[PDB]
């Protein structure tokens, strides 16, 4: 918009280019979101300008002009994906990642409590601040309106009415990607991807996951794999991040941990807010 001096393209998704602005007015620097117009659209958005919390990427403004959709928000100086291309080298010191992983889940547990799903987690959609602060970006774009890597196993066998539990294995994804430093299933099509999931935790079942064999995308045809040891999966993750990772990655979207069950687990239980040495 003409209120903005559009100072960089930060970005691009599903929903549209992000750019670094500054408010013309205000003087602050923003990131404007112009969205790729329903009434419901409009409605869902002003419900998420007003579910706020530390770990969930401020939505400032909500412009509705000339019969278009720009989504004002906080800005944040860095992406967690970036931010592991530059650890790569030496990893994320688990400290950071449990402290990293910790606030993820409180930020998952408050959206989860208003029954508004992410549906879309990544490593980009991570931000993090000088502060050792990071935050979920694009929370509920999704219901208000690509890498299948952090797809969840039903989403990709044809469930159309996915729950939280979608979330948490997205997250469980990223979890191990952050302690291997090399994406957990990086699957280049839908069928690769669910072939990479299930030659590392084996083919599901009806005694694993009860229903499976009905789901629409299931087929008879799908090969069985046998599932591998975790120790092997995630090899430098200590006992209790393993356990708390295996909860995490339940084929069974019903036995999948919650948000709030895994910020009680005894993983975290010498968490801290170390800060991250970042280069802006
Ligand atoms: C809604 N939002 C708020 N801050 C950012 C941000 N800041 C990080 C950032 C800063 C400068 C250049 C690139 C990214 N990055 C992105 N998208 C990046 C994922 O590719 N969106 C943001």
């Amino acid at each position: 918009m003409e209120n903005f001096q559009k100072v960089e393209k930060i970005g691009e998704g599903t929903y549209g280019v992000v750019y670094k602005a500054r408010n013309k007015l205000t003087g602050e620097v923003v990131a404007l979101k112009k969205i790729r117009v329903p009434s419901t659209a409009i409605r869902e958005i002003s419900l998420l300008k007003e579910l706020n919390h530390p770990n969930i990427v401020k939505l400032l403004d909500v412009i509705h002009t000339e019969n278009k959709l720009y989504l004002v928000f906080e800005f944040l100086h860095q992406d967690l994906k970036k931010f592991m291309d530059a650890s790569a080298l030496t990893g994320i010191p688990l400290p950071l990642i449990k402290s990293y992983l910790f606030q993820l889940l409180q930020g998952l547990a408050f959206c989860h409590s208003h029954r508004v799903l992410h549906r879309d987690l990544k490593p980009q959609n991570l931000l993090i601040n000088t502060e050792g602060a990071i935050k979920l970006a694009d929370f509920g774009l999704a219901r208000a309106f690509v890498t299948l890597w952090y797809r969840a196993p039903e989403i990709l066998l044809g469930c159309k009415y996915y729950s939280t539990a979608v979330d948490i294995w997205s997250l469980g994804c990223i979890f191990a990607e952050m302690v291997t430093r090399r994406a957990l299933f990086p699957g280049d099509s839908e069928i690769d991807q669910l072939f990479r999931i299930f030659r590392t935790l084996g083919t599901p079942d009806e005694v694993v996951w009860p229903g499976v064999t009905s789901m629409p995308d299931y087929k008879p045809s799908f090969p069985k794999w046998a599932r591998q040891d975790f120790s092997k999966v995630v090899p430098p993750l200590d006992e209790d991040g393993r356990s708390l990772l295996s909860q995490m990655l339940h084929y069974d979207p019903n036995k999948r941990i919650s948000a709030k069950a895994a910020l009680a687990h005894p993983f975290f239980q010498d968490v801290t807010k170390p800060v991250p040495h970042l280069r802006l």
